[PDB]
């Protein structure tokens, strides 16, 4: 008898995304060119799959994701998967190799704003570019998915404040008189950036700015 014997201790990574039902991998195979019983090899995963997610077809060696199962990246993002090739001779001789999945992220988490709503108060005579506020957010996804983009999408009148998009930082653009204006009512609007603008997810919410009272 004759151990099944892998090419690879380990072959990876294997790109699968998630929210992708059932997906094959790829083939494993052990060589082992015995007669009979003792190169009959079976296959299984062994070790690594704490949820059941993942199989391996017993005589052709595909690994897939489970039939009606999805992965998630935010639970899961990476899978080392041992393989077992087993023979049936007596003692039976096996062997293992290792399978990296690797759990492609896709945007399926919205940002949140972290500290909106918020009330701010500011001189009337606040010079153009002083500070406002700093607005946060956070998103559970990775990469591009989870890059937060800031902007002002409603109450900035006369153009009246500035909103850096990558830092959130709220300044002063303009002038201000609280005898013309004295409060805006800022709808501040976070959104991720995913490669496909179309499925982009966003958080609006309230920044409002009160002007305290000075001379004329
Ligand atoms: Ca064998
Ligand atoms: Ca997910
Ligand atoms: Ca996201
Ligand atoms: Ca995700
Ligand atoms: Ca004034
Ligand atoms: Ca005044
Ligand atoms: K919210």
């Amino acid at each position: 008898d004759n151990v099944p014997t892998f090419p690879r201790d380990y072959e990876g990574p294997f790109d699968v995304t998630e929210g992708q039902p059932g997906p094959r991998v790829w083939t494993f195979l052990a060589h082992d060119r015995d007669s009979g019983p003792n190169g009959q090899v079976e296959y299984s995963v062994v070790d690594g799959d704490p949820l059941g997610e993942f199989v391996i077809s017993p005589v052709e060696g595909v690994l897939r994701v489970r039939k009606d199962v999805e992965l998630d990246r935010e639970t899961i993002a990476f899978y080392n998967l041992t393989i077992c090739a087993r023979d049936r001779g007596v003692p039976p001789l096996s062997s293992t190799m290792l399978v990296g999945i690797r759990v492609l992220d896709i945007n399926d988490n919205d940002p949140v704003l972290l500290n909106l709503p918020m009330n701010v108060t500011i001189s009337e005579n606040s010079p153009v570019s002083s500070f406002v506020a700093h607005v946060l957010a956070s998103d559970a996804d990775s990469g591009c998915n989870a890059l937060l983009t800031f902007n002002i999408t409603a109450g900035n009148r006369e153009r009246a404040f500035f909103i850096n998009a990558t830092t959130g930082i709220v300044t002063v653009n303009r002038p201000l008189d609280r005898e013309r204006i004295p409060e805006y009512r800022l709808t501040v609007s976070v959104k991720d950036n995913p490669e496909n603008p179309r499925i982009a997810r966003k958080d609006f919410d309230l920044l409002l700015v009160s002007l305290a009272d000075e001379n004329d």
